[PDB]
């Protein structure tokens, strides 16, 4: 039987140390492999409730370079036929098509426009029942797809959940990233989060040679393409990270993540692309924006505040949350970064009794002990950081206790969303430094590995969680695995 956090916290564990190659656009699996109007790219989306899903794909090929002439959207229509047996499609919805240019007003940078995207939620749906569909455009010869399934989640109750929910963060795509979608795929997870980063598209120039701020934005249709086998028959939630942020012509910011994938953000009333929630059996899930306001005054937390007051814990017990950046990180990169994101919400969170936070952003494993404002606490959520997904930036292996590796305070705030928030320690054994000088009691584990999680919700106090590293492949290898323990008449 597994260990448990249900007797306190554990002695911190440090793994003893050991660039990844992005994928050649010669790969097959990132070509187009499809003609005309055909959908590629094709990725389902769960909504607010298991009752309903979004279908996603894109028709017709980018443009990159010269005079880009952006499609008009309303020229390919957004049809999905689907149903309970693969020859009984006689359900039908329509969408609406989108695109998205990336423009760079400076001579030598080249401008991209996207094919045609299309967003079709399904409503009507059973809960926690494969579903058949074809998307596309039926009066177009050879525009509709194949058939394809995805599963709704299980129905919202305090016994139901999915069997497993993998977590994985800064993929890129290179071919650690296949190693870890590949470990991810082969656990057969029933939901995918991605907590930031996706494709690394801004770690190349507009020319395509690979590293004001720019983007090649192909990299996005072939992160979509290499995806498909997975988005389409598993549903995948993405929230954004700052390799999102992709800053072009008149300050315009996000336009490749807030156009290519579908957000509950109408049914879960964020009415933002940034943040939004949803449910998965008796789980409660909270997106949240580490890249959009989340001060106590702004709309993110005005909306934060309203989501939680719905949130009934008998009926969904568990209430999980993912954002990119970790608060409670102890690796030198991005140490204590997202520190006033972590002042402006924690409270709140705590207040509302969150069970597990899921992060991306700092490249490694770590999970923490129970832990509020600094705290090892029995009531204070288990963060656990899965930014290993794989891209071709470095390894996250210094931390920020190791000797002489304490950052200068000044130099860790995040410089997007400014402010400063991290004051040295007043009590505990760190009191009066910026830093400890061991790993800090708040860790639990900590592995400079690549990887993806895998959480399976049991019941309404028990969750096992579970971190795989790539280098593994044997079967039933698992890096750390831990039983959380929820106790609602104790922290309720
Ligand atoms: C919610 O789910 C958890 C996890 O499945 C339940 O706890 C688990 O309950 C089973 C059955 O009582 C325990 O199995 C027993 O484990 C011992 C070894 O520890 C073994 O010798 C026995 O033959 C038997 O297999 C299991 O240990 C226990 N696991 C943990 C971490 O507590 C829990 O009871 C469920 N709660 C509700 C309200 O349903
Ligand atoms: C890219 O688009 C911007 C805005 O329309 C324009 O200023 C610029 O000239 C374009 N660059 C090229 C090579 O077409
Ligand atoms: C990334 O993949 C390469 C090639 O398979 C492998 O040699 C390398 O060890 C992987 N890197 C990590 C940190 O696992
Ligand atoms: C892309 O632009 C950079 C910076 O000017 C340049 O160094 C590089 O050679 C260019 N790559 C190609 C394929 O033109
Ligand atoms: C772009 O951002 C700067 C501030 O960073 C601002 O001065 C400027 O007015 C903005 N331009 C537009 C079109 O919003
Ligand atoms: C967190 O700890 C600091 C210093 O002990 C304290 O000033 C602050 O009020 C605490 N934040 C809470 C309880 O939300
Ligand atoms: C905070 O701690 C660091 C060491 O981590 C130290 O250099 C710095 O002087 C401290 N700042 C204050 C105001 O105490
Ligand atoms: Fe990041």
């Amino acid at each position: 039987e597994p260990a448990s956090t249900l007797e306190g916290p554990s002695r911190p564990v440090t793994v003893p140390l050991r660039h990844a190659v992005d994928l050649p656009d010669t790969d097959p699996r990132v070509q187009r492999r499809v003609t005309g109007w055909a959908p590629e790219q094709i990725a389902v989306a769960l909504s607010a409730a298991p009752t309903s899903a979004w279908v996603s794909w894109i028709t017709g090929d980018f443009q990159m370079g010269g005079a880009v002439k952006p499609l008009d959207p309303g020229t390919v229509g957004s049809v999905v036929r689907y149903g309970l047996a693969a020859d009984s499609l006689v359900r039908e919805a329509t969408g609406d098509a989108l695109v998205y240019s990336q423009l760079y007003p400076f001579e030598g940078l080249q401008n991209y426009t996207s094919g045609i995207i299309h967003h079709v939620r399904l409503q009507g749906l059973e809960p926690g029942t494969k579903y058949y569909y074809q998307c596309g455009d039926p009066s177009i010869p050879g525009a509709m797809s194949a058939v394809h399934a995805f599963r709704t989640m299980p129905a919202v109750g305090p016994r139901s959940y999915p069997g497993r929910i993998a977590v994985v963060g800064d993929l890129g795509l290179t071919y650690n990233t296949t190693s870890t979608v590949e470990h991810m795929a082969s656990n057969q997870p029933d939901l995918v989060l991605l907590l930031g980063d996706v494709s690394y598209a801004n770690l190349y120039l507009t020319n395509g040679t690979g590293t004001i701020a720019e983007t090649y934005q192909p990299r996005w249709d072939y992160w979509g393409r290499y995806m498909e086998p997975v988005t389409s028959s598993t549903p995948m939630m993405v929230v954004e990270g700052n390799h999102e942020i992709e800053q072009q012509i008149g300050n315009k910011t996000f336009a490749a993540y807030s156009a290519r994938f579908a957000f509950p953000s109408m049914e879960s009333e964020s009415f933002s692309p940034f943040y939004y929630s949803f449910d998965a059996g008796g789980i409660h899930f909270i997106m949240l924006a580490a890249y959009a306001d989340y001060s106590k005054s702004g709309e993110q937390y005005r909306w934060l505040e309203k989501d939680l007051a719905k949130v009934d814990r008998s009926v969904t017990p568990w209430l999980v949350a993912g954002w990119h950046a970790p608060w409670y990180s102890t690796y030198k990169a991005h140490y204590r970064e997202a520190e006033c994101m972590r002042v402006a919400m924690e409270e709140l969170l705590y207040s509302y009794g969150l069970d597990i936070v899921f992060t991306g952003h700092v490249h490694a494993y770590e999970r923490s002990n129970r832990v509020f404002n600094y705290t090892l606490d029995p009531c204070g959520a288990v963060h656990i950081s899965v930014g290993d997904g794989g891209n071709r930036e470095k390894m996250a292996t210094t931390h920020a206790d190791d000797p002489g590796r304490c950052p200068e305070p000044m130099s860790t705030p995040d410089a997007f969303m400014g402010g400063f928030c991290a004051f040295n320690f007043t009590s505990g054994p760190a009191a009066g430094s910026f830093c400890w000088d061991r790993q800090p009691d708040y860790s639990a584990y900590r592995e400079s590995s690549f990887g993806h999680g895998i959480l399976e919700v049991k019941n309404e106090t028990h969750a096992l969680w579970k971190w795989h590293r790539n280098q593994d492949l044997y079967q039933g290898a698992v890096g750390d695995e831990i039983y959380i323990v929820r106790e609602p008449e104790r922290c309720l």
